[PDB]
């Protein structure tokens, strides 16, 4: 048994819910948050912006620090750096950004990430201002996740839709 409530179950590993993964990660105190990041890990909008806000930037500020010692991730690669006041541990995760012109074969490499946990709250990688389909993100998500994930679905209208349209 878990703490997460009030998610649709899909499949044997993955749920979803219609929630702010900010209000979710204060709610539930997960072990592990799942950042939707960049190379540079510089949290400027998205869930990047929003769980750095929540953090009042100590998020940014820790990051900062990796990036001085360590240089950039990899599209399709991971950290796992502090949750701060949200989870014990946060797992930033870089999908490709489709606004960028990144590969979009990256994203099954970037939830393999997700793997190397147990359990997860996380978002729709490279799905929002991505600029990727969400649909297809879900459906990468399932073919590869096989640890327990809770997907966080910020807008109302796009939970209504995955869920419509799951296969
Ligand atoms: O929750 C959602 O409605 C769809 O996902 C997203 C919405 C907006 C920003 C995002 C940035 C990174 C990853 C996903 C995002």
């Amino acid at each position: 048994v878990n703490s997460f409530s009030g998610y649709l179950k899909l499949t044997d590993n993955v749920y979803i819910k219609n929630a702010d993964i900010v209000e979710e990660a204060k709610k539930v105190k997960p072990t592990v948050v799942v950042n939707a990041a960049n190379v540079y890990l510089k949290h400027g909008g998205g869930v990047a912006g929003a769980l750095n806000k929540a953090t009042n930037n100590a998020m940014q500020v820790e990051s900062d620090d990796y990036i001085a010692t360590n240089g950039p991730l990899k599209v399709g690669g991971s950290c796992v750096l502090s949750g701060h006041n949200l989870a014990k541990h946060c797992l930033h995760v870089v999908g490709p950004n489709v606004n960028k012109g990144e590969d979009i074969q990256l994203l099954k490499s970037a939830y393999e990430n997700f793997n190397q946990h147990e359990v997860l709250l996380a978002p729709l990688l490279s799905a929002g201002i991505f600029g990727a389909d969400p649909i297809h993100s879900l459906r990468v998500c399932v073919d590869t996740v096989r640890t327990n994930v809770y997907l966080a679905v910020f807008d109302k209208n796009l939970y209504d839709k995955l869920v419509s349209s799951f296969l």
